[PDB]
């Protein structure tokens, strides 16, 4: 049985449904990110060595859940225009669940063919774990500004990099306060 729950089940109907998805595409997508022991593991997750390959699944899954409450809060269908360009000049358009846009997804062999498949929850969150399995993986750590570079999933999201702020604050808090990190 699960020891953590991810804070989706909580708000939205289909939260059960995206759980089971993100389980599956951890083993699939995520092979390096459930294989990485993080450096920073004394902030995010005491226990993290410890945790069995299940549990480093339940743990990354709620995380998850905790950048996509600040990221769109749940909502699958939200588009944010940002201030900074593509490789055509135009403004970025933010996507769905984890606020994934469509050139730097695809980056990441996303395999987004419309701008509608960001908004697909499933494929919103398949491609956050191969944005984590490249970062976490090739830096050795979750987030963290260290000697003038942004690490782990701090390179992307913007709520994994450190500040006086709720968004940061709350996912480190609720990560660590994890019984299984704990």
């Amino acid at each position: 049985s699960r020891e953590v729950i991810p804070l989706w089940e909580d708000k939205v109907a289909d939260g059960k449904a995206w759980s089971t998805h993100v389980y599956s595409a951890l083993d699939k997508l995520g092979p390096n990110l459930l294989d990485v022991i993080p450096a920073d593991r004394s902030l995010f997750c005491p226990k993290y060595s410890s945790l069995s390959y299940a549990q480093r699944k339940q743990y990354w899954a709620f995380v998850l859940s905790s950048m996509v409450r600040f990221e769109s809060n749940f909502k699958t269908a939200m588009s944010y225009t940002e201030d900074f360009n593509d490789s055509n000049g135009n403004r970025v358009i933010s996507r769905g669940l984890l606020q994934i846009s469509i050139e730097s997804g695809n980056a990441y062999g996303c395999g987004f063919k419309s701008t509608k498949d960001l908004h697909d929850p499933l494929q919103n969150l398949s491609c956050g774990i191969r944005i984590l399995d490249r970062w976490v993986s090739r830096d050795g750590r979750i987030a963290g500004k260290v000697d003038g570079a942004w690490k782990g999933g701090a390179r992307y999201w913007s709520v994994l990099r450190a500040g006086d702020k709720t968004s940061y604050k709350s996912i480190v808090s609720w990560s660590q306060n994890l019984s299984i990190c704990k």
